[PDB]
């Protein structure tokens, strides 16, 4: 007998360029927590249902997890674009959802059953602009690009644009693209003709990486910031050596000295031979929230004796009150499910000259 927790992430489609890291983090959490006895001796069982890359797939995944798999709660989905469409299904059904990577404005406000462990664009993104200005105090002109079909990208670009304004910089253009585009020659050239000193990109991984590469090919030599959708080594394959120097804000640091991070990092590094990415740590934290909440609930109200609808409602109520020492640091929730998290960072892509290997270097 086990306690089923649903994992609804993009395991297929180009969105899996981000989802792959989350699956890895979730599996690490499953072993970590089950090795400690699961929920007071009862193991958890992660049940994975692929959302693919769109809203319909996420709705189907959620409905399958809720109705067929009988899960006590869901971790997911990968994208805010998917969450805005699918989370209301879980809200209506009174099934908790914890978002591992949904950073758009308005996610926790979807309802009383929606929380997130992923710090939002408003708190994460401005730091990368400040980092760019530290490395080059003479930045004056900024070109901004965003994916106009993606909810997160639209939310993120608004924060980047406001930050540019607040730092006293000139916004020379805002260019739009679609996440499904591969060619950005017209937008890139339009921007390059305005002689920007800094370029900011809000997109996802494949699109973001292709845009970075094309900007460099077209002769752009200035600074580049990528938003959260570019925050994966899976962009290295796409831009290769031309990824070098891209700044991306982080809501996680491998070097964070919390005991559970040391354990998580060690487990990740031993397996994957590189530092754990943000998305992996955030997915781990989402699973942790469920395990620790299930433990606290079970101690007060033995879960094996609670029928599923009440179990879900009590689990939701419990998780919102909890304090968690996670790889992300000490986190908690506001009464509407917003994450409370103190520390943020900025990392910079460092490519080896041959372009076949790279890493994220954290700025001090
Ligand atoms: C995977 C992270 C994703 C791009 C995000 O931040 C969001 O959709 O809100
Ligand atoms: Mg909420």
């Amino acid at each position: 007998n086990t306690i089923p927790i649903g994992i609804a992430l993009a395991q297929t489609s180009n969105v899996a360029l981000l989802g792959q890291e989350q699956v890895a983090g979730a599996k690490i959490a499953e072993k970590y927590f089950n090795d400690k006895g699961g929920v007071n001796g009862t193991p958890i069982k992660l049940i994975f249902q692929d959302t693919a890359g769109d809203e319909a797939g996420t709705i189907n995944a959620f409905q399958t997890l809720i109705n067929k798999d009988k899960v006590v709660g869901i971790v997911g989905p990968t994208l805010s674009q998917q969450a805005f469409s699918a989370n209301p299904i879980a809200e209506r059904a009174k099934v908790p959802v914890v978002g591992p990577s949904n950073t758009a404005k308005g996610i926790p406000e979807i309802g009383d059953y929606v929380a997130r462990v992923s710090a939002p664009v408003s708190v994460v993104a401005p730091n990368s602009v400040k980092a760019a200005l530290k490395q080059n105090p003479n930045i004056k002109k900024v070109a901004v690009f965003f994916a106009q079909n993606d909810a997160f990208s639209k939310s993120e670009t608004e924060i980047f644009q406001q930050t540019v304004k607040d730092q006293g910089l000139e916004l020379v253009t805002v260019q739009k693209f679609q996440t499904t585009d591969t060619d950005f020659q017209s937008q890139a050239t339009n921007a390059i003709n305005l002689k920007p000193d800094l370029v900011i990109i809000s997109g996802l991984a494949a699109d973001g990486g292709n845009l970075v590469r094309q900007l460099r090919e077209l002769g752009y030599q200035g600074a580049i910031i990528g938003g959260n959708g570019l925050n994966t080594s899976n962009v290295f394959a796409v831009c290769k050596a031309l990824c070098d120097g891209v700044l991306i804000a982080q809501a996680y640091s491998p070097e964070y000295t919390g005991e559970i991070n040391k354990a998580f990092r060690q487990a990740y590094v031993d397996q994957y031979k590189k530092e754990p990415p943000q998305f992996s740590a955030q997915a781990f934290a989402a699973v942790q929230v469920y395990v620790e909440s299930l433990k606290a609930l079970d101690t007060k109200n033995k879960v094996s004796k609670i029928q599923l609808p009440e179990l879900r409602t009590e689990l939701n109520k419990q998780l919102l009150t909890g304090k968690y020492n996670t790889p992300l640091g000490e986190i908690s929730f506001t009464p509407i499910g917003e994450v409370v998290q103190k520390d943020f960072y900025v990392a910079q892509i460092k490519m080896e000259k041959d372009g076949s290997q790279g890493k994220f270097t954290f700025l001090k």
